[PDB]
């Protein structure tokens, strides 16, 4: 179709707050994870994963969760 329209809308507290809820319903390894979270949030797979990935990248956790420098 020649005619075209805008793409996908930005992220809003609503969409940013819902994601956390969906992520729980569809954890990692699950078949169609992003495919399910998107249908729930109302966005496109890439649209979601592309957003979540940013959240997983910028986080606050130990620089290296290690057990010990030397056993023996």
């Amino acid at each position: 179709g020649s005619s075209g329209s805008s793409g996908a809308p930005e992220w809003t507290e609503e969409d940013l707050s819902q994601l956390t809820r969906s992520m729980v319903k569809f954890p990692g390894g699950t078949p169609g994870r992003w495919e399910k979270i998107a249908h729930e949030l109302g966005r496109s797979v890439t649209d979601v994963t592309t957003k979540a990935k940013q959240l997983k990248d910028s986080v606050t956790c130990s620089p290296g969760m290690v057990s010990g420098p030397s056993s023996g």
